[PDB]
């Protein structure tokens, strides 16, 4: 099925995943598109949290949901 993540500046980014995908993977595959390292990253939906050892279906995230990246930096 396929998902859609926003970012901090407005873009939008279309993933193909599986309910049985991890959130892990799910970053992964983020990394692949936009070069941001999985350590980096933070994934909302509907206001929670998604953890790295957690699935798509546990969180009910159905085809065509948008889910919300975050980054997060160490220096500032």
């Amino acid at each position: 099925m396929q998902i859609f993540v926003k970012t901090l500046t407005g873009k939008t980014i279309t993933l193909e995943v599986e309910p049985s995908d991890t959130i892990e993977n799910v970053k992964a595959k983020i990394q692949d598109k936009e070069g941001i390292p999985p350590d980096q990253q933070r994934l909302i939906f509907a206001g929670k949290q998604l953890e790295d050892g957690r699935t798509l279906s546990d969180y009910n995230i159905q085809k065509e949901s948008t889910l919300h990246l975050v980054l997060r930096l160490r220096g500032g």
